[PDB]
């Protein structure tokens, strides 16, 4: 659908069979959940911030769906202040910035 | 214009006298920009996202040209890794997510 921006752009994921809310953030290159327990073989690895630096569980092939919308790929797990859907993601559900 | 996230949905900006890119990000809340002597009256603030919070001063009513488009509203300025443009002024030039 078309997603105005007077409010975070939070929609309902599910992750793991999990259901989570998530916020499409167009400045992100990858896609960022709070920790949780998620099916699959991962590695550490380090991703950056407007405030520095974290350390987060790289998990490659995972499906998640979007607001409806099904994507697979990489989902980065860590202390992360909210869920991002990233652009990883957000490109395989077709998304784009219009004005 | 519509822009796709296979890259950094980056444009080109307009503020106090200089142009600069910056990121469209729907996952901002406010404005950022980088380190810039903007005259004016400003207020010291805190902002965070990932890695943890960083020191901005506040700026009101700074007039911003965003891809062609005009907007005015309130811009932090300080330590950011990237100028990035929040909700405050996306809506203003009424941008959208689109899937
Ligand atoms: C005016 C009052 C402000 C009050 C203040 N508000 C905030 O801090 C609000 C919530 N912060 C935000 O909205 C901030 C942006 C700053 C801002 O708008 O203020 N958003 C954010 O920080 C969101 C995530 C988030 C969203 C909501 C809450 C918390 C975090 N991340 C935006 C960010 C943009 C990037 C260009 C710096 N992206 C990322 O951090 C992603 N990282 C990446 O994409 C990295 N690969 C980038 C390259 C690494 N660095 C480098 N090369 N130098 C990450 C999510 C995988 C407060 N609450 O204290």
């Amino acid at each position: 659908p078309q997603i105005t921006l007077w409010k975070r752009p939070l929609v309902t994921i599910k992750i793991g069979g999990q259901l989570k809310e998530a916020l499409l953030d167009t400045g992100a290159d990858d896609t960022v959940i709070e920790e949780m327990s998620l099916p699959g073989r991962w590695k550490p690895i380090m991703i950056g911030g407007i405030g520095g630096f974290i350390k987060v569980r790289q998990y490659d092939q995972i499906i998640i769906e979007i607001a409806g919308h099904k994507a697979i790929g990489t989902v980065l797990v860590g202390p992360t202040p909210v869920n991002i859907i990233g652009r990883n993601l957000l490109t395989q559900i077709g998304a784009t910035l219009n004005f």
